[PDB]
């Protein structure tokens, strides 16, 4: 039942993502190749030119590139997730639209740590510190997402935590504008209820981390809000994908 439905979106997120959490924490730690750093202008140069053969404006181009991938994954992810497909084209392209976002930035804690994220699908690492050398209001707006990553991966959630946990962030009843709202409420309850499962299984101890869960979603949302203000002040394939 609850341990069956975790474990399909278990493999629908296996299936629809590259960068797993396991794959990220194997290279940041150096499993069985090491990624190139990248700490100042120098290297970004390198990583860019060649490593043999404005910078405030090309490190925020090179956020917005990698979300065009993770969308991507994310629509694939959702379209996997088979009551998501059984909703109506206005209902999934809502969902998708508001969901994204608060997703993006969830699944970025993966690949972030202390020192700086993972770059280059794995083989660039870029430095914490290199960030935050660039211009406000520039690194005002990759440092809230540091922090709010490190405080993230001190929960210790690994991909099938994770799985249910994007899952949730799309399927979510509130979303301006749903035409079925109390579909959307049905799917996640049963998407809520399968977390709480989870992690009461996989986290035998962690006894307060389901409701520390949902504030991170509240803290998705409120960190989205405040990108959008700081974006704001800074310029100043397939049918449904194609919209998102
Ligand atoms: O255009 C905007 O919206 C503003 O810029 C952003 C746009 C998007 C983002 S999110 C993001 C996500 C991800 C990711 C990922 C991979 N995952 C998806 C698959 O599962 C695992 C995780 N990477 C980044 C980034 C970056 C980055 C930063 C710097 C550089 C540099 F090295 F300078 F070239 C290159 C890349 C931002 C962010 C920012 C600033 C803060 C973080």
């Amino acid at each position: 039942d609850l341990k069956a439905f975790s474990k399909h979106i278990y493999n629908a997120y296996l299936k629809n993502f590259n960068m797993t959490k396991k794959k990220a924490r194997s290279i940041l730690t150096g499993k069985a190749t090491a990624p190139f750093v990248i700490h100042d202008i120098e290297t970004l140069w390198q990583a860019e030119k060649g490593l043999v053969w404005e910078i405030s404006v090309h490190v925020f181009y090179r956020c917005q590139c990698t979300t065009v991938e993770t969308v991507r994954e994310l629509t694939e992810f959702a379209k996997s997730i088979p009551s998501f497909s059984s909703l109506f084209l206005n209902d999934q392209v809502t969902l998708l639209k508001y969901g994204v976002h608060e997703a993006i930035f969830a699944m970025l804690a993966s690949i972030v740590n202390k020192d700086g994220l993972l770059v280059a699908n794995g083989s660039g690492f870029v430095t914490r510190e290199f960030l935050r050398s660039l211009r406000k209001p520039f690194s005002d707006i990759i440092e809230p997402k540091f922090e709010f990553a490190v405080k993230f991966n001190a929960l210790e959630l690994d991909d099938s935590d994770l799985a249910l946990f994007i899952a949730a962030i799309i399927l979510c009843g509130d979303r301006p504008g749903l035409m079925n709202v109390p579909r959307v409420e049905a799917i996640q309850d049963t998407i809520l209820r399968a977390l709480e499962f989870h992690l009461q299984a996989n986290h035998p101890d962690a006894q307060y981390l389901f409701p520390k869960l949902l504030q991170k979603m509240a803290d998705l949302r409120q960190l989205v809000t405040e990108h959008a203000q700081m974006m704001q002040r800074i310029k100043k394939p397939l049918l449904q994908e194609i919209y998102k």
